[PDB]
């Protein structure tokens, strides 16, 4: 088994002061720009937002979201029943405005386009900026105009496709689970992240448990498994996952499937591998070895 003090150290959160200032810096840059069709909101997602960061020096995941217009899954008839019209301001237009705002504030040498994000070197931490528009997922047929689930969406020019994410729901649901586990859920995520990274440092696979997939995996574990001590939590969580039917696990945002064939999803086999590595870490700790010819 792993000593409690080791698990407790692994549960520590990295500092967040510099990440928060990075967020405030991006926000201040956008405040200086004149927005032609709505001023976007700026919020954090990712590990810092969700209090699951195990370091204080990782890049900051920032969302720059336009809310004056929305993309959606409505049919033309549903749009008509709601009185909706087309926005003449596009995601492409908005992206160009955000890029100009950031370049004006930080300078061209500090702002560059990535595949899916704008990367910004601030005076605090580097920011990975997702430029997106509000996305409304509406139910079928004729329903109320307030009956929708809110996410966001962005275009990937290199892949001719739209991505829809739900970071606000990811945050909301993780916070709710943390409240209901007497604040053990987020320390437990960090414990497993640090356990994973400890193994990767020793040669375990780089993709043993990508952070987002690991959070989603743990989100599916009953609240009763989190608490008491870190040793009891480590074993109760891993033993429940080993016996669980993973196939219907949902992401923490409540919208997506965790497992599937797309690269946006994990695989059950990768999750089972993570469980095997946690088992081995636990059972191997404190054990003596020798070569088989000395047994």
């Amino acid at each position: 088994p792993v000593p409690e003090s080791q698990l407790e150290r692994w549960s520590h959160q990295g500092a967040t002061t510099t990440a928060k200032k990075t967020h405030e810096s991006i926000r201040a840059a956008l405040d200086r720009y004149k927005w032609p069709k709505g001023k976007p909101e700026v919020y954090l997602q990712g590990s810092y937002k969700n209090s699951t960061n195990i370091r204080g020096d990782s890049d900051v995941d920032v969302v720059v979201q336009l809310n004056s217009v929305f993309m959606n899954n409505l049919t033309a008839e549903q749009k008509r029943r709601f009185g909706f019209v087309k926005s003449d301001y596009t995601w492409n237009d908005f992206y160009s405005d955000v890029e100009r705002a950031l370049t004006d504030y930080y300078g061209a040498s500090k702002v560059r386009r990535g595949r899916k994000t704008l990367k910004v070197e601030t005076t605090y931490l580097p920011a990975d900026v997702v430029v997106c528009i509000q996305y409304r997922k509406y139910p079928p047929n004729r329903k109320s105009e307030d009956d929708y689930i809110e996410g966001m969406t962005f275009y990937v020019p290199s892949e001719d496709r739209w991505v829809v994410n739900y970071p606000k729901l990811h945050y909301e649901n993780g916070a709710a689970k943390n409240q209901q586990t007497n604040e053990w859920y987020k320390p437990t995520i960090r414990m497993f992240k640090n356990a994973r990274t400890y193994l990767i440092e020793q040669g375990a696979p780089q993709d043993l448990a990508p952070s987002y997939f690991l959070e989603c995996l743990l989100y599916n574990v009953p609240d009763s498994k989190f608490g008491g001590t870190f040793k009891d939590t480590f074993c109760s969580v891993i033993n429940w996952l080993k016996r669980a039917d993973l196939s219907k696990f949902r992401c923490q945002n409540g919208q997506d499937d965790l497992f599937g064939e797309f690269p946006e999803q994990w695989s059950e086999e990768k999750a089972r591998r993570f469980l095997r590595y946690m088992d081995d870490l636990w059972t191997g700790w404190g054990q003596g070895s020798h070569h088989h010819h000395h047994h």
